[PDB]
């Protein structure tokens, strides 16, 4: 529709956050909306008019967990290595993540309704995204500067 996508690839372009607390132990989660029980970290599809990846991702933070933060990192790009439905190979998605400070969260936000949203330690945060079948999102968090403890 108004998304954006590699002129190489022809994966869809994301941007989204690791949203750290400040000692920097726990790490901000939500919920997928197809697979309600899966817990994922806040991203979404790029937009024609956005200028960075860093307005992606704070859009899409703030629209899907009402998380407000500084952008302290870059944690570079992971892509979605899903083979086609059709599969019984060229990534999926292209991710650009970005490791955010949590300065305040919102108690609305516009899927306050649709998602929910918890801090989980390290441990907690890896099985979640083992569970959700999502290593790249997982491949990001380890790029980050949360405690392994
Ligand atoms: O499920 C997947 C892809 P995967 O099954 O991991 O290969 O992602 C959907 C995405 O569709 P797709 O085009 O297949 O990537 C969904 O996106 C689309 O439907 C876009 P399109 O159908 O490709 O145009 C959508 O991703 P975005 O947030 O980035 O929009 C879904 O996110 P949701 O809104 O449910 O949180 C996202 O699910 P999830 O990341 O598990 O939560």
């Amino acid at each position: 529709e108004n998304q954006v996508y590699s002129p190489v690839t022809g994966a869809r372009l994301v941007a989204g956050c690791i949203c750290l607390t400040p000692d920097k132990k726990q790490v901000l989660m939500i919920t997928s909306s197809a697979h309600k029980k899966r817990w994922i970290v806040p991203k979404g599809g790029v937009e024609k008019d956005e200028p960075n990846y860093e307005t992606t991702a704070q859009r899409e933070t703030w629209e899907e967990a009402g998380c407000i933060g500084k952008i302290v990192a870059n944690l570079g790009t992971v892509e979605d290595m899903r083979p086609p439905k059709d599969w019984n190979h060229p990534p999926r998605t292209e991710f650009h993540f970005y490791e955010l400070e949590i300065e305040n969260l919102l108690d609305k936000f516009p899927e306050c309704h649709k998602r929910h949203r918890k801090l989980y330690s390290y441990t907690e945060a890896k099985q979640n995204l083992i569970d959700a079948k999502r290593p790249e999102l997982l491949e990001a968090l380890n790029r980050s500067a949360i405690i392994k403890d």
